[PDB]
Parts: C-alpha cells; sequence; structure tokens
C-alpha cells in the first residue's frame, strides 16, 4: 500500500522547473502523503529548487529559523527507496 | 557578561583543521556557552567540518535525523555579529 512517510510535512515547490517536473514533483510529494503550500509562509517547511541559493532564502529564514532547502533529487530518491532519507544528503547551500 | 547564544547546543569538530583553527573554534563554542562532544553521538547536534563530505555523516544522519552540517564560518560569522545566525547560511552537503 502507498506509503506516507512525508506524512504532516509542509513543501513549497520554488522558481522554475523544466518540462512537467513540477508536475511529477507535485505526484510523489502528494503520493507520500505531504501537503504542498500554494504560497510561501512560516507553515511551509521545505522549499524544493532546481536553482540554487537566493538572496530571498535569508530572509524567508530570519523568521523560519526550521526551514530547509531542499533538491528535487531527495524526493525522487526517496521515491526510488520508498522511504523517508535525510533531506541534509540533497541540501541546498550558498556555497 | 558572556554571551550565551549557544546554550544547550552540542557541538562535534570533525576532521583536521589547519593551524590552530580548532583551538580558536573550541574556544568561541566554549565563550557562548556551547559544549563540545568528543565523540559522535545520538547528543551531538551539530557537526563543524571544512573538509568533504564523509561516508560516515549519512550513517550518523540514520540514528540522528536533526544532524547539522555546518562550516567553521558560522561560527565565526556568529562571533562577528555576537549572535545565534541559521547554521543553513553555512551548510555542508555531499558533492562530486
Amino acid at each position: 500500500e502507498l506509503p506516507d512517510f512525508f506524512q504532516g510535512k509542509h513543501f513549497f515547490l520554488y522558481g522554475e522547473f523544466p518540462g512537467d517536473e513540477r508536475r511529477k514533483l507535485i505526484r510523489y510529494v502528494t503520493a507520500f502523503n505531504g501537503e504542498l503550500e500554494d504560497y510561501m509562509s512560516d507553515r511551509v517547511q521545505f522549499v524544493i529548487t532546481a536553482q540554487e541559493w537566493d538572496p530571498s532564502f535569508e530572509e524567508a529564514l530570519m523568521d523560519n529559523p526550521s526551514l530547509a532547502f531542499v533538491r528535487p533529487r531527495w524526493i525522487y530518491s526517496c521515491n526510488e527507496k520508498q522511504k523517508l532519507l535525510p533531506h541534509q544528503l540533497y541540501g541546498v547551500v550558498p556555497q
């Protein structure tokens, strides 16, 4: 049956995604009981982005210290393993 | 009085640091009421490293999901600003 290891986690897909990769990311997050937000807020816990570190990311953190910025490969890898993998292995950082 | 914005936070300095950087990192963590762990454990919350991502980091995460891996510049920057800055601004991730 369908796994739900994303349960209780709020996602926000940020920026541009090629093709319909946004559609497939929405599907995997939804399938595993994650919750997608239409707008960025303090209720967001994971920002999924294919773009590199944005000056706005630091602004979002000043109100949401627990916020995590992760690559789309985290969602895929969680699907490959059918298991919640650490977001730290796919994080986005200012370099 | 001494500031204590590192209070309740457990650090672990991983790997080699050049010269005496390890001692000054220990100094700033200790001065601001942080606590160093001599070895990795469930108690560790922040792994400070200047080197590449280690294969052991992943195994530490499977028992400790909240683990954060940060660069030494985070310790300096919090000293420069005299305030706890977000670790995400100096985070470390696997490469290549």
